[PDB]
């Protein structure tokens, strides 16, 4: 057992635990979801605390003896050796003060334990006077988040660049596959499966550029802003030195905002990212819809493609294999949509020099980024790479179609092409047959026209 | 021309115009959408002003000689003889005052004309002191909306009940049209077309319930709440009398809110209505998606049903008949989804004794009730009623499906059920033509098993 | 170690684990959030499985020896003795098939272990042939959910009835507290703190009725619907018997849907609930905003009320105590908003006889219900019950105000009341002083007018 | 009158009317909102039709004698001389065909009039075969939108840059107005007014960036994609020429999409624009909330600033000046939030080679760009420019605050800082009048410490 002085009374803390009274209070105040902050935020908090201790020792504001152990402690945190000590809820009041304190108390007691001391003795190492030195809950929390979101964002970018490329391999793999293009779900003119699959790769790439670009306004941190961001009593040399430590230790081109009051009360950089991730899932969701449509059947559906099986199929029903992968892609799209509304709401709920709604906002931003990376990973591996086509099925879909007339029209004139089209539609005979029966094009003269490639690309009539 | 002085300066009001400086200034401050308030809101304003004029005269607050004219004028506003005079932007600040004043000025001036006086002579009939006597923007405006929304609501209910019944007709009409059910867009077991249509009729019936029941909370008005909702200086006999007058002329069971303060600051009833509309449109959209899918084709799609052609088909390409009506349905569903977010947002933005964001809220709420009633009518008349079925196409779907085997299993043992199926899965041989060309059930017997009704209904295995 | 036959190969399962190959596959296919389904869904799955085993034994479809142990196993599940065996992700493809199987395999192996057998021997007890007998993933999953959502919903209703009542105790506690009502955030006329607090209780109560009422369409289950809901090969006696078991064991007035195809493909009942919960948080969020405004200060803010302290305050800043509780209330409101968009999207993404987007939809519905219950619990305990008022502070706010003139106006006429009001506004002297200086009302004659109660309620001028 | 035959029957087109059966039928099928397409879309349609007419003539596809007239007519449509003739509902099915045909008919008939022919004589000038020659609804409509949105976008940018600069002016103008910062709406440390205004100017500057950069993806048009996007039968010289004509007359750096299929089915660029607008409005709304708060009062509120009166204040109650402009700002922000959900939803509803839900999407997108530009102008001209400050009120706020002590701590030791503060917390004695009436810093010295600039800026403790 143990006991720590809290204005709300003396509380007991497990002798094995590293969090202090403050964290417990947070646990009692906001027991909402039961979730634990993402390990990357934890890692980033470690980085933020380590970089601050350092700068503080350099400007000489932190005793070099204590601030020496604090570092090795923050490093252990960074290495992910204390993700269980962070028990506060992602959704909490206090605009993040509890997330800051949970880290301050864990880094403080470990630092105390490390230099042979009593964990609870905040006189030797104060999580609030040493660990949280030269920093406020309004600059440490956001900075750690910017770092977390940035690290996380890069991981998504690469997982999407991979997916996007695998989408191209399929575009070429099917670059010769001919089929029927549908507009309004109504049969139109011929199109190549590869043209649709490249279409997918192109929107995805466009998604990568947009997501990637949201990182810029995320690179500006407000470390050094005091409470309101006016830097009251803040050492300009601390700011310059800590900013650089964060950058090197976080591997990000971090920068110090030109205006701290602005970088303190505004949250537009967070929404910018959510908005990009939303646009990405909008597209991915649509692509996931086309995938389920082309996979429909096998008998009473479109049956254009075949997705690998990922979940056992009913025995009495051979052929029924649900596109479970593309489906889970649709659901993540919906989640991201929902998170973007939650994020939108938190952002505008900001008041004056501080937006206290940041905690629920960050929980969603980081969630979206996470779940997207994960579905992308498994969706491409467990579905995309192994997509096969039913060329034959689609080939004939083009034969029994009417739209194919557009290709033929130029070689027969509108007058006859229309007659051929109408009749074939009413009687049910392929347009190919009507050209021979009515004698207007020979079997050979027809294939030289029904050229899959030349038929799906712009060009003269010859 | 005419000149009306304003604390902002002199504005030249058109000679033939019935509005005044108040209305003009509003046009200047809020040139947002350029739209006009729904004529049902205009009519409602006329009722509110009339019900107030009579009450004020009965309680001796308003000169019966002037009041008499005001009532006659308000009566013309109720008959929609002056909708042109209402020019303020549905989206405006001031929490509705511009809208209220537009009605106060128009009625005030039209009244002066009736009693042979110069329009704009607010000394005889002040729009503020006479037409707006004993009321506040905070109670007149919201009460008008309560009446308008209720009226539009009842219409939506009629048009929806009509539509719901037309769905039932289709359910009966197709009560025997067998087709192939799908789950995950994957072939499943057989199902009756008419069953899907009753599935729609039911959810819609259920919408009618939810929507209609949201009327109750609107019945409570806050007329006579004055500014905050304290009724400060308001005469209980005025309230009593005015509430009774509103119910009588509006046609709704209006009730004077038990807690006028609660009724003056809470907007939970509007979010309740929007909630019910959004849900309805969700159902309606899923249904439209189904329709466009069942109409896809002809050659390369489902082709289960035929929707009546409204848009002229491809000039010379037959067969392509886009499902425009179900499409315009889907879009309205999207509008209502966005409208509900606007409403949610405007509702939560409330502060203390008054939610000043009501105009955008009411504008969206009314718009939903309006556009929904409008497509519901157009969709049932120009699509729903004329939907025809491709009985044969769906018939063969059930026949050549490797899934109808679930309906035959009990009669041929779970052993022979794997051979007659898994074989029909490769050779593609009809599951029926296989029973014959193998021996297990005689044709006349095989039809009592694959019967359209008992095959799509609950029954003991064998 | 162990090993189970899966079409995707032979997989290893920890000898201690109760889930089988299928669950593992689910774990590999959809590793999205890392979350575990809510223990109540687990409990409900238990109930659903237990009730099915029973009915199956009664209709004699399940061997009474095996189905005997399965029950005691499902009961152990119901008692929450295996919430760790359910490892699948809330967000999964397959419209919930994996959640069904995770329960089927855990209930199967425990049942096997219980009758002294080998867990992996699906020949003795098949999670797919015994446990999942007379049921499909399209009727068991939703039913368990309806039951889960219903149980959960009641808990919220009571936690809100409590909060709502505590809101009234404060209404009366402050029934005498006078203050300044604000519309547009601009000073208006006087109002009682108790009138605002009752206003809160009234919207909340209205929230309880709406939330409570959403339970009705949730009472209809579709147990007995086969795959598509046509009940193909389903024993009508099984349906009647299982439905009743569910009802008694779940404590809910469960009913068997009149139309199973409808109850299978429609999801409108889920959105109905989300929509009610959304409306509730809209209101709660607004109430939480007023609370933060009234708590503002202590020096440069409104300072109307004082919320108990829940998180340590800056030492150099005595008086600064952030409304962390009302803030976490605002964030949950945003979450629920987001979940309602995710829920809306999943509902309309339904296709034909089955909506496969139900998993992400249920994850949100259950989350919303949960987090709301939790914030409600702690918000009332850690904030609501202990709200104190600064009567003095507010009393004078009414003295230095102008709006107070409205109360006085009747006893002095518009001519003089306006002069008194203007001057006091320009010079800065209270209206009370101007009445004595200008001699128009004596100190006594003024207090008999500035009666807090008579001033905040409708009435004549005498 | 006039009679025009339609596959639906004979419709009597008005004699003075320039539209035809196509347009009329659309009015019948879609009587949804009753609105008219934004005149910028109309103008764009005229440009597209002109750029196509010239290209078709150059490549010899269109009779130069007829084409000549078509161009002149399209030229009148570009000059907005016929906006009245465009009567189709912005919300329509058919994926834009009605809108496209409305432009094809109007231009076709106005051309026939110019060359002395009977209007409706589509044998001379067929709206479908001449005005719509070499194009498809699928490429004409989206390209027009690309041009319209781009044009409106550039205007929004001008008006926003203007507004952003006006904010800067206020930032400079108040560069020295000290006030009391707030976080959690709780008193904090001092901050400069002008700092909050530059905080706004910066986020808005940042919006200008994000918004403008979304123009790039719109630059790529798909003109000449025909139905699906295969360009089947389209002449590369036509495309080349038409794209160049569009850029020239539109004024934008239009580029012919590299993958016409990708450009014909993806809508990710519109969601990208809406995303940027939504974010901007989030910032703008937070700012409006701040404004209404800083204008609250006068007597019972913050009263930090004075907004110019636009709505006539309480007839006889002085002091009450509602912040209507910031309010109408908040509402527009809510509209754009809903519009973004509609757009998100319409975007994801895409299918295969065409997203048929574009009309509702474009309607909302354009509406956002329009209403935003409109309030941005009105708000800066009727509010922002005339914002005055209550320098004294804010001055005393800083003076009587128990928080200014953080700015004096370094000079009086962390020991005397607890006595001079915690005492001023109860007696309410000025933190300054306490330093004097206690001895620690001389008046002339106490002012170099509590200086408005160095007190709100980063600096070494002492």
């Amino acid at each position: 057992v143990r006991i720590e002085k809290d204005f709300l009374g003396e509380k007991e803390i497990p002798k094995d635990a590293y969090y202090g009274v403050q964290t417990i209070r947070a646990t009692e105040n906001f027991p909402i979801t039961g979730y634990r902050i993402h390990p990357e935020l934890i890692k980033s908090l470690g980085i933020v605390k380590k970089s601050a201790a350092l700068a503080n020792m350099e400007v000489g504001l932190l005793d070099k003896e204590v601030g020496q152990y604090i570092v090795k402690a923050a490093d252990e945190v960074i290495e992910g050796k204390w993700n269980d000590q962070f028990i506060v809820d992602p959704i909490q009041g206090g605009a993040g003060t509890s997330i800051n304190m949970n880290a301050n108390e864990v880094i403080a007691n470990r630092a105390l334990e490390l230099m042979g001391e009593e964990k609870g003795n905040y006189s030797k190492i104060s999580p609030n006077s040493h660990v949280n030195m030269s920093q406020s809950t309004n600059d440490a929390f956001p900075t750690a988040t910017h770092i977390a979101v940035l690290s996380l964002l890069n991981q998504l970018i690469e997982t999407t660049k991979y997916m996007q490329q695998e989408f191209m391999k399929k575009a070429d793999e099917f670059a010769g596959v001919i089929k029927m293009g549908r507009t309004h779900l109504q049969d139109a003119v011929p199109i190549l499966l590869g043209q649709e699959f490249e279409a997918y790769a192109r929107v995805i790439a466009r998604d990568i550029e947009r997501i990637a670009n949201t990182r810029n306004n995320l690179y500006d941190i407000n470390m050094g802003a005091t409470a309101v961001g006016t830097g009251l009593n803040a050492d300009p040399e601390y700011i310059s030195i800590v900013t650089e430590h964060l950058a090197k230790f976080s591997g990000h081109p971090l920068r110090s905002a030109q205006h701290l009051v602005d970088a303190t009360q505004n949250t537009d950089c967070y929404t910018e990212v959510s908005s990009a991730l939303k646009v990405c899932m909008i597209n991915m969701s649509k692509i996931a819809n086309d995938l389920r449509l082309m996979a429909s059947g096998p008998r009473a559906g479109l049956s254009e493609i075949v997705l690998p099986a990922r979940q056992p199929g009913s025995s009495i029903m051979p052929g029924k294999v649900n596109p479970v992968m593309p489906e889970v892609m649709n659901q993540v799209a919906f989640q991201v949509f929902g998170n973007d509304l939650t994020i939108t709401s938190a952002s505008e709920a900001g008041q004056f020099e501080l937006n206290v709604m940041e905690p629920v906002l960050f929980f969603n931003l980081i969630q979206s980024i996470s779940i997207m990376t994960n579905v992308f990973k498994s969706f491409t591996e467990n579905c995309l790479k192994g997509i096969k086509a039913n060329e034959e099925r689609m080939k004939e879909y083009v034969e029994k179609s009417i739209g194919i007339i557009t290709a033929i029209n130029p070689h027969v004139g509108y007058e006859t092409a229309a007659k051929l089209a109408r009749e074939a539609y009413l009687t049910g005979e392929s347009i190919r047959e009507l050209c021979i029966k009515y004698g207007v094009l020979t079997e050979e003269q027809l294939n030289e026209i029904l050229n899959p490639y030349e038929m799906i690309h712009p060009g003269i009539a010859g």
